[PDB]
């Protein structure tokens, strides 16, 4: 139905920009934005993070309590080493996916 997919699936989070480095295996509903992961790593296992609102959606801001400095940014990636093409309120992972925040300059 219209309903919740039910399937529950696992989405690894991971942010190597930071020491010690966060990586955390994360159980959402099949359909879960990436927010919805960042929620639930925040609910249940101490991560933390911060947006500010923008036209595209939520834009995020710092991660693990280090914020993006001037011409920087975090970058929502996942494995291989790809960026991703929408942000973390539009992206959906799938089953086994991992995400990366990277802190990178440009
Ligand atoms: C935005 N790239």
């Amino acid at each position: 139905d219209h309903m919740q997919t039910q399937e529950i699936i696992s989405v690894t989070l991971q942010v190597l920009s930071l020491l010690p480095p966060y990586r955390q295996s994360i159980s959402v509903l099949a359909g879960s934005t990436v927010e919805d992961v960042l929620k639930k790593a925040h609910e249940l296992g101490g991560f933390t993070y911060e947006t500010q609102a923008s036209l595209s959606g939520p834009y995020l801001t710092s991660v693990m309590g280090k914020a993006a400095g001037e011409r920087e940014f975090w970058q929502l990636l996942r494995d291989p080493n790809t960026p991703l093409l929408q942000g973390i309120a539009d992206y959906r992972p799938k089953d086994g996916e991992t995400i990366e925040l990277r802190l990178v300059s440009w």
